[PDB]
Order: structure tokens, then sequence, then C-alpha cells
């Protein structure tokens, strides 16, 4: 038992990491069959980020001028296709490292494992979540753009992000794997506005669960409440509108606990308006928003991988 | 920027776990070169585990009673040697995948990243702290046994924990790779009392370091302190001594953010005090401990491996 912010193990993502190199600017790339993805912003300079022309600069640039090292094997360049905001490098070796792999767009409020890089070479590895305005709050240090998130089932790997950029906020933005941004974000170097941020309140719904499962009880409450009842007091606390749909993906958890979702809101509800006051659940003295149901489910019941 | 409970690339390790199987009893073994390490426990049934006499058990067992899948391929054990509290299974084959590896013992305080596996696959992996009292608090269910901690120097894995067993508190237990536990903790079924907890002082210290460089400026104070002082204070709040070999490791600090320790001491001794009254530091509203100071280090300096 007990309960940890768990990541998924970086095996099968670590052999697909190479370094991408144009001119000086050099970040990370990822390798699968005879393609390297990695962010387009290679190719620009320090003075091009302010309001870089994407083509006018693509065109003075042909493969020979992209090095590509995978460790110490050199891959040649022979073929360049900017997709979006991502760029589809071609190579003569094909990766014997590829998983069974696929590319998803995920939606605010799920959760994915980050394998921070730094010239193609991997550092560590934590858990995060996609925030409603679309930004992560990761750990990210000059050169690790071009480092994915990911999640795996057994076998497969599904890649999710790649990270394009730090704001002057000091939080993340980027891509999918296809380029298209997360949230109203552009490639380029100017104050870009983020939006008000809110708890994910099926995920905090889901971390409550993993508690009473754990022996946390004491907040278990002797009163109850409607959804829309509970919603107007998640209004004025800025968590999300909890729905029919966060209802039904809960319902796992209430038949093992045996608390229907409305006796657990009840028990949030009084959380908001009177506080912890001194208190911690599962050593934690906030309410935790980046534990999907999915995830405490396959923690509080052991699941193979590979 | 930004700060996040990292743990290393778990690629290294993922190619050493196996599955060990011995009567009904299965859990998890380490293989490098010839050899699979494993908890002894493996020779015990459930009504064994009550007040196991392990020579007794060990004796009526040879090799051809021992499985040992890696995959689905079927490794073979000609040989069988007790050695404390692991197990040491030599067999036919040996691991293509073995790793620059060795074995250390670590001392209360240090940091490791734990690879959580069943059936000798992995299922996920997080930081956590050695506790002065020589326990982990990990997540661990029923067959999690043979799970290990290491630490990753350039190309080197330092193997420096195997789990064991959950005591009835719901914290975990274990050994080094030599098989002599850490703490006063027998691989028997009993009530086994753990000792009194502390506040590890260094890796708190470490941890505010991070936050003064991250942006985290509220704390610092206009007062200050001298060593003997502090530690008074700190006696009362169940943190441990502070001394001069911690002054010296968090030097380094020192000089980045420039701000001497003992004017660092001076802001955490006010905050033991009057607490921290409805504010958080790095999104956390208790000190954190679980850092030492090399984890902020590299991960607010970044770092290659492999």
């Amino acid at each position: 038992s007990g309960f940890r912010k768990m990541a998924f193990p970086s095996g099968k993502v670590e052999g697909c990491m190479v370094q991408v190199t144009c001119g000086t600017t050099t970040l990370n790339g990822l390798w699968l069959d005879d393609v390297v993805y990695c962010p387009r912003h290679v190719i620009c300079t320090s003075e091009d980020m302010l309001n870089p022309n994407y083509e006018d600069l693509l065109i003075r640039k042909s493969n020979h001028n992209f090095l590509v090292q995978a460790g110490n094997v050199q891959l040649r360049v022979i073929g360049h296709s900017m997709q979006n905001c991502v760029l589809k490098l071609k190579v003569d070796t094909a990766n014997p490292k590829t998983p069974k792999y696929k590319f998803v767009r995920i939606q605010p409020g799920q959760t994915f494992s980050v394998l921070a890089c730094y010239n193609g070479s991997p550092s560590g590895v934590y858990q995060c979540a996609m925030r409603p305005n679309f930004t992560i709050k990761g750990s990210f240090l000059n050169g690790s753009c071009g480092s994915v998130g990911f999640n795996i089932d057994y076998d497969c790997v599904s890649f999710c992000y790649m990270h394009h950029m730090e704001l002057p906020t000091g939080v993340h933005a980027g891509t999918d794997l296809e380029g298209n941004f997360y949230g109203p974000f552009v490639d380029r170097q100017t104050a870009q506005a983020a939006g008000t941020d809110t708890t994910i309140t099926v995920n905090v719904l889901a971390w409550l669960y993993a508690a009473v499962i754990n022996g946390d009880r004491w907040f278990l409450n002797r009163f109850t409440t409607t959804l829309n009842d509970f919603n107007l007091v998640a209004m004025k606390y800025n968590y999300e509108p909890l729905t029919q749909d966060h209802v039904d993906i809960l319902g796992p958890l209430s038949a093992q606990t045996g608390i229907a979702v409305l006796d657990m809101c009840a028990s949030l509800k009084e959380l908001l308006q009177n506080g912890m006051n001194g208190r911690t659940i599962l050593g934690s003295a906030l309410l935790e928003d980046e534990f999907t149901p999915f995830d405490v489910v396959r923690q509080c019941s052991g699941v193979t991988f590979q």
C-alpha cells in the first residue's frame, strides 16, 4: 500500500531520443522508423525568434545542413518536410529500437509521463497533467525543447506531447506530434497570455477515493448533496463543472469503496468551504488534482507492461 | 525552470528484471551476469512466514524447483547460495543487457528512484528517501517483493535497495544487494517496531535554496542566527541536528544564491515557530525533505546520462 506520484517506465522511449543541430541551434528529436520529429524553431537564431518567417528561413536550408547524432552513430538526412510547427527529417537508417507506437492528441485534465532530455541524452522522468488552459507546470532548462510526453499501454507507446517553449510566467507550452500547438500559443518570442487556470474536479474526486482505499477516512461526512447544487460551490472556488460523464467514469471506484459519487462531492464541498485547518490527506495539505481516476485504479490494482 | 520530484530514467534497469517462482510463491528477481538476486522469503509458504527456519527450509530445495522466466526466455538454475536475507541463483545464460553496475549501501537521508515490478514486468518509477528510521514510505502491492532502488552516474547504475516487506503501519522495509536489512528488521511475519521518524534538515535547507533560485523569496527574513542556537529550535520540532559536514555540502548553493547557510537557517527557524499560515513554497504547504542538495544541483543545472 501507500500512494506516490508514479511515472511510466521510460525504457521504450530512451532509445528513440536523438540530438538535432542546424546552424548553432541544437535541441532534441524523436527517431521512429526512418523519420526524426523535432521543433522547427531549430532553424532559428536568437535574433530570428523575435518575428520569424518559417518559409523564407526553411528555404535557405537543405538536408546537408542538419546534423543528427544518435549517441555516436551519425544519421544522414535525405529530405526535410515542415508539417505545421514540427519538422519531419527523413534519414538513410531506420530505428531498430522503434516501439509499437502511435501519436494521439489528449484532453485537458489527462496525465502523462515526461522524459526531460538534453543533447538527446535522457536526464529524468516525472508525471504531470495538461492544465485546463493547455499549459503544463513542468521542469525544463535551456536545451530541453524536443523532449516528449507519453503514456504506455502494455506494449504500445502513445506519444501525446513535444516540448516547444517556456512562457514569461515560467510555465510550459507545446504541440502534439502532428505539430499543432495545445492552446492558443505560437512558436515565437513575444508575451503570450495563457488563460485563467482551474482545479480538475474529476481528478480531485479520484484522489479522495485513493485516500479512503488507503485508510484516510476523517473527511467523510454525515451530510450529502446533488450535482447542480455542488457545482454552485465549485464555481466560487475555481473548480471545473462536474457532469454525468464524470459520475460514469468514477463509477468503478464507487463500486470498490461503496461510497456513491455524490456522498463524495458532499465531503469535498465541505472541504472547499471550511478548508483543511492543520490537516493532511495522504501527507498533503492541499487538494491534489494530477491523478485521473484511470491512474488511481492502476496504482491501487497492480499493472504489467512491456 | 519550474521544479518537480524527478526520477532517473529506468531503461538500464527494466532489462535486468526477471520473474522468480518456487512452490506456489512467486516474486521479482534481478539478473546481472550469470546470477539472479531475489528475497529468500521466496522459499516460504503463508504458514512458513510466521516462524521460518531458512536452513531447514532451504535444504529441502535444489535448483530444479526454482522457475526463472525472463519474459518467455527460460533460464535454468545450476546452483543456489543463501547470502544473508537475499538468495543468489546461478544460471546457464548470462544477461546481454547487464549494465555497468555496482551494489552500494546508502545512508538515511539520501534519495533513490524505485522501479515497482509485478511478475518481473516493470509497472512504474518514483523518487523516494530512506527515512532516518531506515523505512521508506513507498507504493508497493502484493507481489512487489524484489523490486529495486537505484541511482544513475552517467553510465553506471548503483543498486542501493531490494523490497522485502510492508510493516503493519503500512511503510516499507528492505535490504542492500548483499542481503543485510536496513534497520532492525527481520524477514518474518510479526509486529516489528520501527522507530520515531525525523525531518531531514540538510534536504529541507536544499529545498529552500531550490525555491529562491526559482523566484520563491517571501520567506527570506531580515533576522539571523548561529548553529547551536538553531538546533535548539529544531529539537522541539523533530528536525535532525544540523552539523559542519552539512554546511560544507550546502556550500555550492550558498555560492549560487549568495545566501550563507546560517542566513537560511534563520528563515527556517522562523518557519518552524510561526508556521506557513495559508502560504505555499513551490506549490507545497509543508516543508519538503526528500531532495538532497545533490538532487537540487542536478535539476537546477541539467545533466546528461547513458
